[PDB]
DNA sequence: TTATCCTCACTAAAGGATAA
DNA sequence: TTATCCTCACTAAAGGATAA
């Protein structure tokens, strides 16, 4: 159930949920994509100033992609 | 036709296309959402270090939302 | 119309690491 | 395991603005 997302907080919460559902650690994702674990922690908790690059890398680590859609 | 997106560049290119297709100026979107036109120009051309907050605001201006999906 | 410029205050992310 | 800390180099984004 991938819902429409409207903010960095909503985005981070959804992505964290995917990580937890799959039983992945922050450290293991971070290693896979070559970024700091600390960076993933910052994304999950403090997403607003997170870069697009960090977001896409994490998305890849989670075996996810994204699409645009209508706001409704 | 909203396709899967895998990078900041792909994301920016898709969003610019929506703006152009609708005939919107950078200046008008920027006004609507209270950010600089320069910021929108930076997003479209240099998206990699753009913040999640900027991305979501622009998405709103474009009458768009986003969802997660499988990478495939 | 939009890429581009100046300045300033702030932050992300890298390097490194810790507690419990 | 993950939130959190230090440092440093870099940038985004705000304020302001321009050319043509």
């Amino acid at each position: 159930s991938f819902q429409k997302i409207y903010s960095p907080t909503q985005l981070a919460n959804a992505m964290k949920l995917v990580r937890q559902q799959n039983g992945w650690t922050q450290a293991e994702l971070a290693k896979k994509i070559g970024i700091k674990q600390a960076t993933i922690s910052n994304f999950e908790n403090n997403p607003d100033n997170t870069t697009l690059t960090t977001f896409f890398k994490i998305l890849q680590s989670l075996e996810l992609s994204m699409t645009l859609c209508d706001a409704k």
